[PDB]
């Protein structure tokens, strides 16, 4: 594969951070300072004009986010994470739901018809992106060979509205739309090509 | 949490690398040089006296492994990964199997009774460790608060033999036993405490 595809493989196989019921310390309207219940602090940026959380100091939030650079300890010993997007409310569903991924690879529908499970009412579109693409890389070989370097995912809501991303490029954080209610997702489909 | 627990959370939420049908370039008996089908090269160490793959040049292997330090590009442009353990044969099962995790948290059995799915015949014990603990961190809060900082996982085989790890410490790579046939795992259980 070429270097940009290796960069995509690195990003989508580098894990993510999940924190629940973190506390907002400061919201600078495009960036947030948040205290996680393990004592770490997350500094999270929101580059999109369409998704800029407004939660104020003291409110609780959930994080399902990616790091942009290595976490560092301060002189006082506080651990600081540097993240992007992935901040939602703390509302939970009574039991988890699965978001099965319907996947086509080189025009052939895969028999693997499962997906990640979540008990949160709302997820950021970027979170859905990394969960989807992580499954595509791990299970379907996305970015692991020259024949699996592009395609798309598409979410269709119960009301017919859609969200989509091009697998040949990094997720479009700069135009990310606001988080969605996952219980109202109708289907998630993806196709891998090359 | 204390810093060693934050280190564990970092390790178990930093992702992993999955490659299939990679080619052995060199086996130095305790370390291997492997060419992945994306063109990258993996340099993998095997510190255990009990798990030291013997695959020779030209043989095919699978990788389900963790990086020990950042990947680097050489002057010729080759991307090099630095990994530990996680090398198996390429044998596949006809359909994937699930390795459900039975989880107890603070003495209470969790209702979440699912696990990761694999279509490989064999997995290294370290791979099982990171898959198990990743699920424990993400879904059950392991390492995310002072009340969830220890416990164990235990694999029981159909023949009654067992494998186990202490969640309060890093996986014991230095004494890792050889890979196991996952179709003969009877149960995987874990308990989280603090």
């Amino acid at each position: 594969t070429n270097d940009n595809i290796k960069d995509l493989l690195d990003w989508y196989s580098s894990g993510s951070d999940t924190f629940t019921n973190s506390e907002v310390l400061d919201n600078s309207l495009g960036s947030m300072r948040i205290k996680n219940t393990d004592g770490s602090i997350s500094l999270i940026i929101f580059p999109s004009p369409y998704y800029s959380p407004a939660f104020t100091k003291g409110e609780k939030v959930d994080l399902n986010t990616k790091r942009t650079k290595k976490s560092q300890h301060t002189s006082e010993g506080t651990y600081i994470h540097f993240q992007i997007s992935g901040v939602t409310n703390t509302e939970k569903l009574p039991t988890p739901i699965e978001l099965p991924l319907k996947v086509k690879v080189h025009g052939k529908d895969s028999p693997l018809k499962y997906g990640p499970k979540f008990d949160k009412k709302q997820l950021a579109i970027s979170t859905l992106d990394f969960e989807i693409r992580h499954q595509l890389t791990q299970i379907h070989g996305l970015y692991r060979s020259s024949d699996k370097t592009g395609g798309y995912w598409k979410i269709t809501m119960n009301d017919g509205s859609t969200y989509q991303s091009d697998l040949s490029k990094k997720f479009e954080y700069n135009t990310e739309k606001p988080p969605i209610n996952i219980d109202e997702i109708k289907t998630i489909e993806a196709e891998i090509n090359g």
